[PDB]
């Protein structure tokens, strides 16, 4: 019944969780639920959801709402939930119909409902808060819209100069003025065209604000994140959640001011078509609902189609990628045709599903163009019809034309930007679940990986500052509890060198100066006198377990440990 | 050139599909025209002399002509994604099978994402393919009829048309080079910039050590206003590109209709003829539109076939010829050319006969082994069930029956069963 889709590749559990709580109340953030159930990078398991579910206040361990483990879906360790007998990485499409048995071997049917959890939505209304960021540049917007109003003033006075010309110009010859009237409607396109060109200027600027906007905003907030965040999780999720922004900065801009000038644009241009003609414009209203009807049904088979088509490549790159490391292998067992059939399969399996989704397009394309062509001679046949009877003139059946594209234009531009919106949805729900995480600073005033069992030298190093929080410890200090004290001092107390180098993009002579500003250029020449990399061969600074050694001893700490 | 050999070898044997849909685009293109004449009969032998039955017979006539118009649509667009799929397979095909003959020495020395990138490269060729039957398809002969039907009407208007489509393609050849390097611009320093996050996230542990927020997020700040500028004149190049083009057609729309309308004062044309001859500019200007901004498409088109020639140009494994321990194992199976000695391997030169002898009767264990697929998969030299792999490789010393014995699909127990388990080829030497 109802579902939540998944936003990662290692978080089916905590989508089956999430989907559990929408269908009996609490809507929490998946991103809470995620941490909360000690997701990991591999993945979470029943103990997890369990612990969760009791954390929630649900009690667990048939009914008809539970969890199961999925062995055979993919190599991520996904969870279904069962409605009757919701897979976040696909859908709702049924399996089972009556017994299936072929993904219910792990037999880990756990969840069921409990005592009285305070039901209530706990999440927040998101889009709205990054549509905020157009309050602190507001006249950007109204420039645009005043761009748009005129532009549209224009571009539809200028859409009668065939009725002035056949209706007056032609029939009543007036072979005097015909070049005036021509000369003032190339002057109104220019000026049409030039209005165009400033609405676009504006507009590309907006789009880079928001742009930078949100994802610096993105940026700070997961540097000041604490580091079981960054232990979950891996760089390519964080590097998609900040690609996000500009699919936000897409709805945001194109979603509001498409939605606002084609809003006024119908309303003006129908207008305009019922007092040029009822039956023209009752037509063209009959015309665009047929696209609206004709374009909705379509596009969920084409995001299936979209979905199918991405699963596959994906599978296909994976075994290429499988196929050619390893080559040495495929050549020592002397045995290639077995990979080319098995890539040919592939190819194969491929194609079917792009011929799927190219019939869908195909259809799609189809039948529009029917409606629009044939609405096109449908409107052509009532207008004679009508010249004939005398309702109309010669000239208004082709105002009635152009005014009849430039108002269904808008509206075909306005349903077509119903998916787009969606996606957009979807990445707000990705992006701004980070943004509600509490920070390093904001929790604060053996040991365990997040729910995985109670490198042992490596942790004990970690957990000397405050990069996690312990369970028996802080027995070697000379002072008192660290978690009593400010966390900045035992940043700057404290340096250990990690198992790897890390230099970020700038020279040398500054490499060592991280983290502080105040060096004299004195300590980084009394500090390279331990193997600066023997004065790293040129004085001249360049652009390394030396460098970050002569940087631990740089910091200057009051405790100082290395590997 | 290698590029028009592929292309000959890859289109001969579909010459039906190409002849069918060639002769559907024809049959298009003339009901196309026959509907776009459908505006000067209703102006004037309709409008003028007020008939309405035959405006009713025409009408529906001229809905006729257009559902036929979609057919043949509808059936020469489903050929032509079959055709183009087709190419695309066979492409794929061919290149992934000389790959996977080539010596070790391209595959050690390439990185493993870049072989599967041009992959990707192949789709590009395809559309290179089926842009030469736009070449002959809507272009040329479809827009040379058009062409000359235009004529018929006025001499003025068609060279007054014959101007714009000039202007335009004027306009799109010198705005093609600024966008490709802007492009390439945007392409460098978005590459930059994720750089420098992946790798000031990778070292998240030193920047909270440290206390070095603010410096990553000023730089990363700057990198993203470098970004961002670059964006901006990509930007700039297209609104330009795209202002010039829509002054050129609006304004060359707004010279034709007062063009024609002086020639309807003069006496020369006609009425409905005008609206005919808007309706039936299409057939000429989207043709030749189509192929003016077919540029694009052809220098991506040119570099990936190159490219995909080049690699193809490398000579085969069988061609060339008529950490110890992993050197000497590498020379015995003859991989690498001999290399500190070339006197001789073990016993006789065998580098004289067939290649596919030391393969077969020489084994190998690897210090890494990749698993895929099923059991079977894993006995790529197979042809006979033989006995349950003899006993599960005489199972006696082992056994591991667990899950594993049985022809289960499967996606320190890596080794452990490729060592017990890759001895079926019945090795002459060499574990």
């Amino acid at each position: 019944y109802v579902c939540v889709r998944q936003y990662d590749l290692t978080d089916c559990g905590a989508a089956c969780l999430s989907s559990i709580a929408q269908y009996y109340g609490l809507k929490m953030s998946l991103a809470k639920i995620r941490e909360m159930t000690g997701t990991d990078t591999q993945g979470t398991n029943a103990y997890g959801l369990i612990h969760a579910a009791k954390q929630l206040g649900f009690s667990a361990k048939f009914r008809l709402p539970a969890i199961a483990n999925v062995i055979v879906d993919n190599r991520l360790a996904h969870f279904v939930v069962i409605y009757s007998i919701a897979d976040p990485g696909k859908g709702i499409v049924r399996y089972s119909m009556d017994d299936f048995c072929s993904i219910w071997t792990g037999g880990l049917v756990l969840l069921e409902p409990g005592e009285a959890f305070q039901k209530g939505d706990y999440t927040q209304n998101m889009m709205v808060k990054f549509a905020g960021f157009l309050k602190p540049l507001k006249k950007t917007v109204l420039c645009i819209f005043l761009a748009s109003l005129l532009y549209t003033a224009l571009g539809i006075a200028g859409s009668f100069y065939i009725k002035f010309l056949f209706d007056d110009l032609i029939k009543f010859e007036k072979l005097n003025d015909l070049h005036i009237i021509s000369a003032g409607f190339a002057v109104i396109f220019l000026l049409q065209i030039f209005l165009n060109y400033y609405r676009s200027i504006l507009v590309t600027k907006l789009g880079m604000s928001i742009d930078k906007s949100i994802m610096m905003e993105y940026y700070s907030h997961v540097l000041k994140l604490p580091m079981n965040f960054f232990n979950s999780r891996k760089v390519g999720e964080i590097i998609s959640r900040f690609m996000d922004a500009s699919k936000i900065r897409q709805a945001i801009s194109g979603a509001t001011l498409t939605i606002m000038i084609d809003t006024i644009m119908a309303v003006i241009g129908g207008i305009l078509l019922y007092i040029q003609n009822s039956s023209l414009f009752f037509i063209s209203f009959i015309i665009i609902l047929l696209y609206g009807i004709i374009v909705t049904v379509f596009n969920k088979p084409i995001q299936n189609a979209n979905r199918q088509i991405m699963e596959d490549n994906a599978k296909l790159t994976s075994a290429l990628v499988e196929s050619v490391k390893g080559i040495e292998t495929i050549k020592s067992f002397g045995a290639e045709e077995q990979t080319e059939k098995s890539t040919r399969d592939k190819i194969e399996t491929v194609m079917k599903s792009s011929f799927k989704e190219g019939m869908l397009y195909i259809n799609l394309s189809s039948l529009t163009g029917i409606v629009a062509g044939l609405g096109g001679i449908v409107i052509l046949w009532a207008g004679a019809y009508n010249v004939i009877k005398g309702n109309m003139s010669g000239g208004q059946l082709l105002a009635f034309n152009a005014l009849l594209a430039y108002f269904l234009t808008p509206v075909k531009n306005l349903i077509d930007l119903q998916p787009l919106i969606q996606t957009a949805v979807v990445a707000s729900n990705r992006l701004g679940e980070i943004l509600e995480l509490a920070t390093e600073k904001e929790l604060r005033e053996d040991f365990r990986y997040g729910l995985r069992k109670p490198s042992g030298k490596t942790t004990l190093a970690k957990l000397l500052m405050n990069f996690y929080s312990p369970e028996k410890g802080d027995i070697l200090i000379n002072g008192h509890s660290i978690k009593n004290i400010s966390l900045e001092l035992i940043r700057k107390k404290i340096a250990f060198v990690s198992q790897d180098v890390f230099i970020f993009s700038g020279t040398v002579k500054e490499n060592l100066c991280l983290g502080n500003e105040n060096v004299d250029m004195d300590e980084i020449i009394k500090a390279a006198k331990m193997a600066n990399a023997h004065d790293f061969i040129e004085k001249l600074p360049l652009k390394k377990q030396r460098l970050a050694i002569a940087r631990a001893l740089l910091k200057k700490p009051d405790i100082l440990i290395l590997d």
